[PDB]
C-alpha cells in the first residue's frame, strides 16, 4: 500500500499509523462514511 502522509509506496498499517485509505482508524469500509465522505 502507500502512505497516509510520507506519500512512499512499500507502506502498511505497521509501517506508518495508516495507509492513504486513513490516517488512524484504519477499519475494513468505515472511510467512506468518515475519513473520505
Ligand atoms: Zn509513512
Ligand atoms: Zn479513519
Amino acid at each position: 500500500q502507500t502512505c497516509y502522509n510520507c506519500g512512499k509506496p512499500g507502506h502498511l498499517s505497521s509501517q506508518c499509523r495508516a495507509p492513504k485509505v486513513c490516517f488512524k482508524c484504519k477499519q475494513p469500509g468505515h472511510f467512506s462514511k468518515q475519513c473520505r465522505s
